[PDB]
């Protein structure tokens, strides 16, 4: 019975401390006791170790991936007959519920779970994890668990800019998107989801490598971003039928805008859910002329959470891994973890298997 937490030191980088606390009581009314199984690493953890992010804590668990099995449900459980014994994912985050779409209700309410303030129940980074039959939906019945931890706060990020953000409309068959930085954590998920959607599918990368892995899961095309002209070849693989695209789902921010307007179609949105590169962007005349929305997402509604692993259970997408440490006990292999993630020379999720 541990959790894993950081620690303080003193442009700073904490170190994870492993404590040994009990092992948590019977549920509560409507609440479900879990046997932890797996915690994916995140790209929002490697910020809360150099403290750019905001309310972290030296009490939560770590990680806002986390994967167990519902051992005991508590009095009142609503959904007892749909948990118990099953393999479950909780939500990487409270206070935004499947009545408000376009945002969380109370700004002030909403806070991300993993490593920050003032949810210390939740988190993956621990053996034991007790939380509400609400905020966990049942698990993908084809995922392991260590698919499964791979899953929840970068499949809804996805589900969101596809669906909602993008727009149904725009994926669908004979729609053309392009995800920028294919490899990294989000831009895979969407990758899968777009084409199970009908979409065509094409990607961007740096290295040759990743490219082809790409097309490999079903990418109709792609380029490298480190050629100057990555657009150019990008709009020279858009069917004669539809030259255009008709929505980018982008992570890394920089020159995205300015680049994409003249192979965006007029209407074209801009689905970005991370700025990697530069925390500016360049917003050029020619985007408002041609009715190009910028839209900013991140995670998604509880209902958007629910949408997103039906979905996935459905179609039975699985999630690309990159590496995986057996033990929470073993701190010196999840610290390799966290080097793997700045390094950013990566394809799959870097998950721990509980």
């Amino acid at each position: 019975p541990h959790i894993l937490t950081i620690k303080h030191k003193r442009a700073v980088y904490y170190p994870l401390q492993l404590k040994a606390v009990p092992k948590p009581g019977p549920p509560g009314p409507g609440e479900v006791l879990i046997r932890m199984a797996a915690a994916a690493l995140n790209h929002r953890d490697h910020f809360i170790r150099q403290h750019l992010y905001p309310n972290i804590s030296f009490e939560s668990p770590l990680f806002s991936d986390a994967c167990g099995t519902v051992v005991e449900v508590g009095p009142g459980c609503k959904r007892s007959d749909e948990l118990l014994n099953k393999l479950v994912v909780l939500v990487p985050y409270r206070g935004w519920d499947g009545d408000s779409p376009d945002g969380p209700e109370d700004w002030s309410a909403f806070a991300t779970v993993g490593g920050t303030e003032p949810y210390r129940t939740l988190g993956g980074g621990q053996t034991w994890m007790v939380a509400a039959e609400d905020q966990v939906e049942v698990c993908p019945p084809h995922l392991s668990a260590v698919e499964g931890a791979a899953l929840p706060s970068c499949g809804v990020t996805a589900w969101r800019a596809l669906v909602t953000k993008c727009g149904r409309a725009n994926v669908g068959p004979g729609r053309n998107i392009l995800i920028t930085g294919i490899g990294g954590g989000v831009a895979l998920q969407a990758l899968q989801m777009a084409l199970a959607l009908g979409a065509n599918v094409y990607v961007t990368s740096g290295s040759e490598a990743k490219l082809a892995r790409a097309r490999q899961l079903g990418a109709k095309g792609g380029a490298l971003y480190t050629e100057q002209d990555w657009p150019k070849i990008i709009a020279g693989l858009l069917p004669l039928a539809h030259p255009l695209l008709d929505a980018i789902v982008d992570g890394a921010g920089g020159d995205i805008v300015i680049r994409a307007v003249p192979i965006l179609k007029p209407g074209g949105v801009i689905a970005i859910y991370g700025m990697t590169t530069a925390p500016v962007l360049d917003w050029p005349m020619q985007a408002v002329l041609k009715n190009i929305e910028l839209r900013g997402t991140t995670l998604g509604s509880r209902a958007e959470f629910r949408d997103m692993v039906a979905f996935v259970a459905e179609h039975k997408l699985r999630p690309v891994i990159s590496r995986t440490v057996k033990g929470l006990d073993c701190v010196d292999a999840i610290d390799g973890l966290f080097e793997d993630l700045k390094g950013g020379k990566q394809f799959g999720k870097l998950v721990i298997e509980i």
